[PDB]
């Protein structure tokens, strides 16, 4: 199952920018959700871009 650092996401809450100025996704994972919300780097976040997309969705942000 879970191997180590990607535990078993809900969801992607949201995004921000790091102090160093770089992609983190603040992704939830089950069991905590609310308050799981933890910043995870964008090139490590999820092997599925379908999850970014579906923070664009649930944001309800216009980009393209």
């Amino acid at each position: 199952g879970a191997s180590g650092d990607l535990y078993e996401v809900e969801r992607i809450v949201d995004k921000r920018k790091n102090k160093k100025g770089k992609w983190e996704y603040l992704i939830r994972w089950k069991g905590y959700g609310s308050t799981e919300d933890t910043w995870e780097p964008e090139h490590h976040l999820l092997h599925c871009e379908e999850f970014i997309d579906e923070f664009n969705g649930l944001h309800m942000s216009k980009d393209k």
